[PDB]
């Protein structure tokens, strides 16, 4: 997260870190056994880390649970990043509490102008590299489809939306991939892509979760 703020320990209780020997992506806990992330975060050997703040220090509220399976969206295209969504099942159910809690799926799509919370452990610099170890947060508005398509000609599908600031300076970044965009207590987006980070006229692009609720519910119900 570039141009954000330190969230505060366990203030984003649905935020997970995906770890394969190291943090590589964010995710969102949507029930005791399932995490939603980006399809481009797919790999084998995933451990889901819940209750994290400092991802380099065991602080006492963590739960570490290996994934038993991952399910990449059937229509995910890794070239275009269309349908950039994946489900991860935990080998055992997380113990839910105030610091480890699921986030609700949307019942309707969020509109341009809606204020959201984006979070992650990704790079905090738009030029160069610095990784925070504590969770970072950014409040950002959903942008109009028109402005999104104008910013990224030929690249924005019906399964994507832009959020952030056209002036630059505030954005998600490398390592935030797969993490949450939450608006009015609903998971509306997944950190997907962008051209660099926090660059002028290049806002963050996010997977439009409301398009996938039926797929998510049905997949969970049979797996
Ligand atoms: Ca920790």
């Amino acid at each position: 997260i570039v141009g954000g703020y330190t969230c505060g320990a366990n203030t984003v209780p649905y935020q997970v870190s995906l770890n394969s020997g190291y943090h590589f992506c964010g995710g969102s806990l949507i029930n005791s056994q399932w995490v939603v992330s980006a399809a481009h975060c797919y790999k084998s050997g995933i451990q889901v880390r819940l209750g994290e703040d400092n991802i380099n220090v065991v602080e006492g509220n963590e739960q570490f649970i290996s994934a038993s399976k991952s399910i990449v969206h059937p229509s995910y295209n890794s070239n275009t990043l269309n349908n950039d969504i994946m489900l991860i099942k935990l080998k055992s159910a997380a113990s839910l509490n105030s610091r480890v809690a699921s986030i609700s799926l949307p019942t309707s799509c969020a509109s341009a102008g809606t204020q959201c919370l984006i979070s992650g452990w990704g790079n905090t610099k738009s030029s160069g590299t610095s990784y925070p170890d504590v969770l970072k947060c950014l409040k950002a508005p959903i942008l109009s489809d028109s402005s999104c398509k104008s910013a990224y000609p030929g690249q924005i599908t019906s399964n994507m939306f832009c959020a952030g600031y056209l002036e630059g300076g505030k954005d998600s970044c490398q390592g935030d991939s797969g993490g949450p965009v939450v608006c009015s207590g609903k998971l509306q987006g997944i950190v997907s892509w962008g051209s660099g980070c926090a660059q002028k006229n290049k806002p963050g692009v996010y997977t439009k979760v409301c398009n996938y609720v039926s797929w998510i519910k049905q997949t969970i119900a049979s797996n």
